[PDB]
């Protein structure tokens, strides 16, 4: 098949004409730092975790034992591979097993208004046969058509094994990919564009293979 599409790889979102402020209060929780030097704190019941807020630097009661700073510490899995996914161009798969709920990778790109993006669609993206636009917040999107990271190659499934979650990370919304279920080695990562992706209003046949496939992506 064809070569993978070109993009400018970035390590952090680029803010173009909007900045995705979360409006969250300063983060606080009631977690206690485990006396064991090597046990994690801020686990499932962390009051910050429960509102999709990451703990902030210097103020978490667990200190360096806090495990609720995954996005801000860029704690991405290191076992991802870009590969030819049959009938779906390029996709991303994991080379190691993943566990339900686990953080995988941040989705990066240019953060733009829906106005700027609809402008880019008419002027720059009208010829494209692959689309790269994630929803973020009211009126803003993450455009990875030109800059981003390898999460831009993750394909859609009507029966997805991953999902996007929107988190407040030190006052700004960021989007991460998280596993919905345990997945064995070699599994292609997928998420449901109907739930997470901007409606580019293009009809493309879905090849996810699900018994109850929606027929087209986002349908
Ligand atoms: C975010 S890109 C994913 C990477 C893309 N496959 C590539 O080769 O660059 C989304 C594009 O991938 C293709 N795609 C994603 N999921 C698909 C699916 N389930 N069935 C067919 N094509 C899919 C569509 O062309 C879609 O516009
Ligand atoms: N229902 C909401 C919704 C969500 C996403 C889409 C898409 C779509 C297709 C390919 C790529 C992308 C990306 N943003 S990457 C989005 C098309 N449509 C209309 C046709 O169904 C959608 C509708
Ligand atoms: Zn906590
Ligand atoms: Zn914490
Ligand atoms: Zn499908």
């Amino acid at each position: 098949g064809a070569m993978a599409g070109s993009y400018k790889k970035i390590r952090s979102n680029v803010y173009v004409d909007v900045k995705p402020l979360s409006g969250y209060e300063a983060t606080t929780c009631n977690c206690k730092k485990p006396d064991d030097d090597t046990r994690k704190g801020c686990v499932d019941d962390c009051l910050n975790r429960m509102i999709f807020a990451e703990c902030s630097p210097n103020t978490c009661p667990c200190g360096e034992q806090c495990c609720n700073q995954r996005i801000q510490r860029h704690e991405w899995v290191q076992c991802l591979e870009r590969f030819r996914a049959e009938e779906k161009g390029w996709g991303i798969r994991t080379k190691e097993p993943l566990k339900a709920g686990q953080f995988i990778i941040e989705y990066l790109g240019e953060v733009v208004s829906e106005q700027e993006f609809r402008n880019r669609m008419i002027e720059q993206y009208h010829n494209h046969s692959d689309h790269y636009c994630l929803n973020l917040d009211s009126g803003m999107v993450i455009d990875s058509y030109r800059m981003g990271n390898e999460a831009r190659f993750i394909n859609h499934s009507c029966d997805p094994n991953c999902e996007m979650q929107k988190w407040s990370v030190n006052g700004v919304y960021r989007i991460g990919l998280y596993a919905l279920k345990d997945m064995p080695a070699g599994t292609e990562l997928t998420y449901d564009y109907n739930f997470h992706s901007f409606n580019v209003e293009k009809a493309q046949l879905c090849k996810c293979g699900f018994e109850k496939c929606r027929g087209i992506i986002g349908g």
